[PDB]
DNA sequence: CTTTTTTGCCTAAAATGTGATCTAGATCACATTTTTCGCATCTTTTTTATGCTATAATGTGTGCAGTCTGACGCGGCG
């Protein structure tokens, strides 16, 4: 509470990384390291532009 | 009687046979230097498990079915 803060935006973080690198992890037959996983978001991002 | 063809001789001559006596060849079972191979180090080198980011954010549907149907079970349904 000390920091004077919503509490909100902090577990918005938080949840937030473990969603985004829980399903790369499960969600696939294929197994995928975080690392492609990245990548690939670089790659699709950017292929729009 | 003359020719030619043949053989045997002359006359020159190569091929055959003495075996005794060595002499460079090849064997022959077992020790040494080279290949470059295989598993342990390093040793990097890359890749991978894990860890944070402090404005703020508060109840789905989500795109579909086109609804087969006749008999029989079974829970109701009275």
């Amino acid at each position: 509470y000390r920091r004077g803060y919503k509490f909100s935006t902090y577990a918005t973080w938080w949840i937030r990384q473990a969603i985004t690198r829980s399903i790369a992890d499960q969600a696939r037959t294929i197994r995928i390291p975080v690392h492609m996983i990245e990548t690939i978001n670089k790659l699709n991002r950017i292929s729009r532009q």
